[PDB]
Protein backbone atom coordinates (compact mmCIF):
# COMPACT_ATOMS: atom_id res chain seq x y z
CA UNK A 1 0.00 0.00 0.00
CA UNK A 2 1.00 3.78 -0.08
CA UNK A 3 3.22 5.34 2.06
CA UNK A 4 2.67 9.34 3.14
CA UNK A 5 4.79 11.59 4.68
CA UNK A 6 4.41 14.98 6.54
CA UNK A 7 5.82 17.85 5.16
CA UNK A 8 6.48 19.58 8.27
CA UNK A 9 8.61 17.12 10.32
CA UNK A 10 9.08 13.75 7.63
CA UNK A 11 7.19 11.05 9.44
CA UNK A 12 6.17 8.63 7.26
CA UNK A 13 2.59 7.23 7.42
CA UNK A 14 2.62 3.80 6.40
CA UNK A 15 -0.53 2.49 5.54
CA UNK A 16 1.06 -1.20 5.78
CA UNK A 17 1.88 -0.58 9.40
CA UNK A 18 -1.09 2.17 10.28
CA UNK A 19 -0.82 3.93 13.92
CA UNK A 20 -1.39 1.47 16.60
CA UNK A 21 -0.20 3.42 19.48
CA UNK A 22 -3.78 5.95 18.24
CA UNK A 23 -6.30 2.77 17.30
CA UNK A 24 -5.10 2.38 13.88
CA UNK A 25 -4.77 -1.14 12.87
CA UNK A 26 -2.08 -1.96 9.83
CA UNK A 27 -3.97 -1.65 6.41
CA UNK A 28 -5.68 1.31 7.14
CA UNK A 29 -5.61 3.66 3.89
CA UNK A 30 -4.82 7.35 4.44
CA UNK A 31 -8.13 8.29 3.35
CA UNK A 32 -9.85 6.50 6.26
CA UNK A 33 -7.75 7.97 8.97
CA UNK A 34 -9.95 10.25 11.02
CA UNK A 35 -10.85 13.81 9.25
CA UNK A 36 -8.77 15.14 12.45
CA UNK A 37 -6.14 12.78 12.68
CA UNK A 38 -3.02 14.83 12.79
CA UNK A 39 1.03 13.83 12.59
CA UNK A 40 2.02 11.86 15.83
CA UNK A 41 5.26 13.32 15.99
CA UNK A 42 4.84 17.00 15.32
CA UNK A 43 0.75 17.61 14.93
CA UNK A 44 0.57 18.70 11.56
CA UNK A 45 -2.96 18.56 9.66
CA UNK A 46 -3.88 15.61 6.59
CA UNK A 47 -3.23 18.61 4.41
CA UNK A 48 0.51 18.73 5.49
CA UNK A 49 1.02 14.93 3.96
CA UNK A 50 2.14 14.16 0.34
CA UNK A 51 2.66 10.70 -0.98
CA UNK A 52 5.55 9.20 -1.46
CA UNK A 53 5.58 5.92 -2.61
FE1 LIG B 1 4.78 15.77 11.25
Amino acid sequence: MAKWRCKICGYIYDEDEGDPDNGISPGTKFEDLPDDWVCPLCGAPKSEFERIE
